[PDB]
RNA sequence: GCUUGAGUCUCGUAGAGGGGGGUAGAAUUCCAGGUGUAGCGGUGAAAUGCGUAGAGAUCUGGAGGAAUACCGGUGGCGAAG
């Protein structure tokens, strides 16, 4: 439809769920998928396998997309932070740079208290 | 009377010692806008809760508060805090 011919995939991976969204360099989202929405409701959605399933499910259908080269950037503590890439790269888009954001707060915003369980 | 206790004077050193003022980066939250769409979030597992009145994720701009990520150590300073 637009034939971007290049893009970047933002992965937000946490201990609870994984989200993957394809986007343009100018911050324009085309599609997204989540392990929770990929039929892994419960404890499996936090597993690496459900992350790669969502990655490939979001990467599929490249015809209308048109993104040939798809960079990658991950954020947060994921289920290895590598399985999603292992699936996405084989999905068809070659990877040349992966950046990791993982926002590290330089102090401030006192974290929540501890869990006594 | 004396100089060894105590003290003053000259030249230097290290240090989160204390009070006042200024400024910088990261991150959280919130507000406005753009793409986008069915979930998000949380747990041992759930639910409440948020979202089709468009959430979450993502990009641009803005407001404001608080603390200074490594350096950082069987390091330092302070009578103690
Ligand atoms: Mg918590
Ligand atoms: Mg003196």
């Amino acid at each position: 439809r637009k034939q971007v011919s290049d893009g970047v995939a933002h992965i937000h991976a946490s201990f609870n769920n994984t989200i993957v969204t394809i986007t343009d360099r100018q911050g324009n989202a085309l599609g997204w998928a989540t392990a929770g929405g990929s039929g892994f409701r419960g404890s499996r959605k936090s597993t690496p396998f459900a992350a790669q399933v969502a990655a490939e499910r979001c990467a599929d259908a490249v015809k209308e997309y048109g993104i040939k080269n798809l960079e990658v950037m991950v954020k947060g503590p994921g289920p290895g932070r590598e399985s999603t890439i292992r699936a996405l790269n084989a999905a068809g888009f070659r990877i040349t740079n992966i950046t990791d954001v993982t926002p590290i707060p330089h102090n401030g915003c006192r974290p929540p208290k501890k869990r006594r369980v």
